């Protein structure tokens, strides 16, 4: 049964919830990104109203194979109507296509649900900016105090340096990239940037990027693996035994990998900088975990809950364990205590 904490009061409206079918009082499902945990239950044979980001539409549309009349995309940062409630979508910073919604309730209520996002100082000059706002629905993946990370600035300048190091050292190496889902393009994008190649990768890959309106992704991206010296591949196969299993593959065209894991959180962040991080090596391939975040660290997060000053605080992450429910509250009762709202 859905939980409460994906319904919108005073509405017909439900986020994320797309996996207890028909909710009984729903007239539409928003969609805040393309995450499989977010869209859990979406197939072709959907005949709801679905709202969500152009971007977010085109990877329904093409790769679930839902029929456009049940996809309605909206533009960002526009005031739209929607079964008569304002509404507006905003970028939430997290992968391609990803959105937090603003909602205007009928008695004058403002809600916020912010879907998964990487806070940032930004979003405070957006259309927030311009009222209040009572409800915050908050992605609180890292609500506690453990978790920093670098910026993704830093991530990617790290990244860029290692890669033309070796590749300038060793012209018959390798770099292959990480993935499962849509996120953290950047990182494959900017070593590919630096080194002169498209980036290759499978042909469902292609596919999935094809539909999020980078610009100028025809001279980026290709399915000829022979072609392209930075590789794409499933995070399942980023090992020794599946790397090696890929080394053969290419046919004695590279003698060694030099491959990255962007990784969330990892407990060494505790005790470790981006300047001094090192791989797994056994024999030529090298793995480096790099911590490439598209969630809020725990001061990013607790800046922006501290500029907006909300009322009310529902968590929408880690919220399945009484302790984990317990322990958010308090660090939400110290930001407000501090900044007096
Ligand atoms: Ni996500």
């Amino acid at each position: 049964t859905c939980p409460f904490y994906k319904k919108i009061p005073g509405t017909g409206f439900t986020v994320d919830a797309f996996q207890y079918g028909v909710v009984e009082g729903c007239t539409a499902y928003f969609l805040t990104h393309f995450h499989s945990d977010h869209y859990a239950g979406l197939s072709k044979h959907f005949t709801f109203p679905v709202y969500c980001s152009e971007i977010t539409g085109n990877l329904l549309k093409n790769k679930l194979h839902v029929q456009e009349q049940y996809i309605h995309p909206l533009p960002l940062d526009t005031e739209c109507i929607v079964n008569g409630v304002k509404v507006v979508l905003l970028d939430a910073n997290h992968c391609p296509g990803a959105v937090m919604i603003l909602f205007y309730l009928p008695n004058g209520t403002v809600i916020l649900h912010t879907g998964d996002f990487r806070a940032d100082p930004s979003m405070e000059r957006s259309l927030l900016a311009d009222q209040k706002v009572h409800m915050l629905y908050l992605d609180t993946t890292y609500c506690s105090p453990e978790y920093t990370f670098p910026s993704q600035q830093e991530v990617i300048r790290f990244a860029i340096n290692t890669a033309f190091e070796a590749v300038t050292l060793n012209p018959h190496a390798l770099v292959v990239c990480g993935t499962y889902s849509i996120g953290k393009e950047k990182v494959f994008l900017a070593i590919a940037d630096v080194l002169g190649s498209k980036v290759g990768m499978s042909q469902e890959k292609y596919k999935t990027l094809q539909c999020l309106n980078i610009p100028e992704i025809n001279s980026l991206i290709t399915t000829d693996m022979c072609s392209s010296l930075v590789h794409l591949l499933p995070m399942m196969q980023i090992n020794f035994k599946g790397l090696q299993s890929h080394l053969k593959k290419c046919g004695g065209k590279y003698n060694q990998i030099l491959a990255f894991r962007p990784t969330g959180w990892t407990h060494s962040n505790k005790f470790t900088r981006i300047a001094d991080v090192i791989p797994q090596t056994k024999g030529n391939i090298s793995i480096y975990g790099i911590p490439y975040s598209e969630h809020s660290s725990y001061l990013e997060m607790k800046r922006f809950v501290q500029w907006l000053k909300p009322q009310k605080i529902i968590p929408t992450v880690n919220v399945g364990t009484w302790k984990s429910r317990s322990t958010m509250e308090k660090y939400f009762r110290e930001w407000k205590l501090e900044a007096g709202y």
